[PDB]
């Protein structure tokens, strides 16, 4: 019931008792191990626990715990819930609800950074085109012309689930998918479902390799409504090589800023739909995942080529060879622009010192080792050898469906 | 039930119901994912159920079940246990056995092989000068002069757990670890608490960077006794690089025979405590963990020196780079040299063809993520795109610990 993880490159042991904490249900068993499934509204009884549990966690941490300030709210709050079936957070408690829901999230490496995170509080938004101007603003400050800054963007939380805001894009930022008559497909391949129901709502494509997305966007349970980004928000990097001449004539480029949007956001039993955020990238995400998944850019066999690699045989190591190269070239190129990234070697080993941070100040750090191990040189990395307990805390982020499953027009 | 898994690459959906069959604990809870933690005598009463249930999947796999020969094989093993508290296995269900215990292992990346087993039955074997003469057999077969095959040699089952036969050394073939006064280690740092053990024993150590480890064999609970392996049965490839002469100069090699002998076999509730097998390497094992792994020998910056790489930031990848170029010489130096290897490319990709040949002919196959993706360029393999169910299956390999912590010393 206290449990111990071992580094095994260090012999540095940490004892866990965060978990005792935890709430949610893993998808494992006593018999059967989930750990590599990517996949594993609220009534007034329902809701109550969950605030409470919540405004608890928040009195503790300003050192209020137990106080008349803490007991009224709670007053405050199960009056509210009992009279309007819900209630509103403070904006003391959003913040700190937020940063927790980042805190606990046990697939990022990131978060050393956690309680940097500017909020946006964007609960008063009650149109599609009001979603356009709050997203505009956190790209803009979140980019701050390179120098990237930590943000999230909070819309109006669900009521009774027929009036959701939904940022349906899976990024704020990410390249348009084609199908080809060639039987090919030009641009993201991951993109091609959302980019035909971009252009069936009146998108009229570029039909190329690099087209940033529009954004379609769903408030207050309404039919989404597309709208462009400003070109100029969006932060854009060529990709070259510090050796390789030849790289740049590739034509790849990747954007500056990773704002995850399709994700939802629990608060002391409140749900928050709509709430984009963003961060910088690790190298790998771009280099290893970006380009060369086989679904994805798929570029591994142009650049071995050009490199003049042995590809008659695996075990020449050609792919790890052009794998690398790929990788050096997404780093140099965003550190020649001046735009923020961090790299599997220097992203792990701070997360290794948030770890020890986070068992020493708070009993315990969830993280899942499948996401938090980098897609390539896995053991030359800290986090490799680094035993991780999985558990889920609260405020958390979820993933929820693709809404053009959910949506009825 | 059915357990549905699906790889995020081929958008191919596997269902699971093999998983059914899973008895023993996977360390997970509801509440918490142990996935990642390494380490996460039977009474008559527990052993006859175990023995029942190995015996129906025996029978079941010839063809048999609920045959004649099936019921007097039950009725045979039950006497036997009701009087003897024990019993032991025909040669047939031995070599099932041991082939399900690798079938089933769910950290074997390998297992595409694991109907080409080669067993010995070491049943017979009653000292450790003994298990000395199987073990030096056992390498020579599996070695066969570079032609790696797979084999697995089985001393006597626990009795009292008095009487246990174990061999010490937790691979058969490993290179003695030697901490200097000043902090540095010496070989292998991986090895230095077994090695120093050796030496009390009465080795006498070469002290060098490469120095094959003596075995040191314990037969029916005694205290171990020492043997050196003959050096002309201990086969090694030097390691050098395709295109870089300085490669060779670093002074590295590895032996050829993978052989882990620190295992403890589980068939029908019977316990192997000494039950050597070995296969051949995936490259990334040497090139990667052996060689790169900072708790071992450690040769990344030695190497990145001298390829001349910018080693000022990490960002220049230098690490990556220089892992790169340590495994394609591990990979041409065991092939110039004809001894099997296989690198992770082939490895993995095979691997996913035994999983969906499994998924569909055995209605499932336990795997587990963690250790089945390689240790480097982990998803430009199939395997890491793949969602695994970890479950234990019987028969079944197991971690048991090493025996200097447990053994009562006779003197
Ligand atoms: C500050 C820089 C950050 C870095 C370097 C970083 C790093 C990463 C990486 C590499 C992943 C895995 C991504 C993937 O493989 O798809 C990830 C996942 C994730 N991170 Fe971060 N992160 C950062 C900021 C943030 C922020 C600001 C938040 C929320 C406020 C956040 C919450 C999450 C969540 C919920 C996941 C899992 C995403 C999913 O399930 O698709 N991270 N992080
Ligand atoms: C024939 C070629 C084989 C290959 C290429 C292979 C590959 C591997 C690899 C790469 C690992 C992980 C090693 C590590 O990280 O320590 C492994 C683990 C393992 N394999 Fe195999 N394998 C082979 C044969 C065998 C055989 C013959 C057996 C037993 C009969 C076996 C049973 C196991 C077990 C029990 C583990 C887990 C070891 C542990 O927990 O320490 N494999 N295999
Ligand atoms: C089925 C499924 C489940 C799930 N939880 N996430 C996904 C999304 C899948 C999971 N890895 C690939 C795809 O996401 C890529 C986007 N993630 C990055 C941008 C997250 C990130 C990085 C750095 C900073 C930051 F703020 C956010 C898919
Ligand atoms: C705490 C702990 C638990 C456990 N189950 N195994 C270990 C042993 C740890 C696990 N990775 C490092 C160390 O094994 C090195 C040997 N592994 C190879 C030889 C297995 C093998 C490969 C290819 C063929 C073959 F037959 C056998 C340690
Ligand atoms: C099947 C497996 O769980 C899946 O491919 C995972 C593995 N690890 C990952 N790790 C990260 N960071 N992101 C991912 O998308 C994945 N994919
Ligand atoms: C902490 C973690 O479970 C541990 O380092 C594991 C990770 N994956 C591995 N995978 C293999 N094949 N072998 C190992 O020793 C390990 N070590
Ligand atoms: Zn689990």
């Amino acid at each position: 019931r206290f449990l111990k993880v071992k580094n095994w490159e260090t012999d540095v042991v940490l004892t866990d008792t965060l978990h005792l904490k935890s709430t949610l249900e893993t998808g494992c068993t006593e018999h059967i191990c989930m750990g590599s499934i990517m996949l594993p509204v609220r009534t007034k009884d329902q809701l109550f626990p969950l605030a409470k549990e919540f405004l608890d966690q928040y009195y503790s941490s300003i050192k209020r715990f137990g106080s008349k300030a803490h007991m009224d709210r709670l007053e405050e709050v199960n009056k509210e819930i009992e009279s309007t079936s819900t209630y509103q957070l403070k904006d003391t408690e959003l913040i700190y609800g937020a940063k927790h829901a980042w805190r606990n999230a046990s697939r990022c490496v990131g978060r050393i950074q956690w309680s940097k995170l500017q909020v946006f509080d964007a609960r008063d938004c009650t149109t599609a085109h009001g979603m356009f101007n709050y997203i505009c603003n956190h790209v803009k400050y979140a980019t701050n012309k390179g120098n990237l800054r930590s943000a999230i963007t909070i819309f109006p939380q669900r009521t009774d689930g027929k009036h959701d805001f939904r940022v349906w894009n899976s990024q704020l930022i990410r390249y348009a998918g084609y199908k080809q008559p060639d039987g090919s497909t030009l641009g993201d391949p991951a993109n091609v479902q959302f980019t035909e129901i971009c252009i069936q709502q009146g998108w009229k494509a570029p039909r190329g390799r690099f087209d940033v997305l529009p954004l379609l966007l769903q408030a207050n349970g309404n039919d989404p409504e597309l709208f462009q980004i400003p070109p100029e928000l969006v932060l854009e990097v060529p990709i070259r090589h510090p050796k390789f001449d030849w790289f740049k004539d590739l034509g790849l480029k990747w954007y500056g800023l990773p704002a995850v949007s399709n994700m939802l956001l629990e608060i002391g039993g409140l749900e928050f739909s709509a709430c984009p955020f963003s961060g910088w990238y690790m190298g790998t995400e771009i280099g290893v995942r970006d380009y060369c998944d086989n679904s994805r850019y798929n570029i591994l066999e142009e650049v071995a080529k050009k490199m003049d690699l042995d590809m008659r045989k695996t075990s020449s190591l050609w792919k790890d060879q052009a794998l690398v190269e790929i990788n050096i070239a997404v780093l140099y190129s965003f550190q020649s622009d001046k735009v923020t990234i961090v790299d599997h070697h220097s992203a792990t080993e701070s997360f290794i010192k948030h770890m020890e941070n986070e068992y020493r100040c708070r009993g315990g750090c969830p993280a899942d080792w499948v996401w938090i191990v980098p897609p390539m040189s896995g053991s030359i990395t800290p986090v490799f050898h680094q035993e991780m307990l999985n558990y889920r805390l609260t405020p958390s982020f979820e993933y929820q469906p693709d809404p053009w499953n959910t949506h009825v027009w």
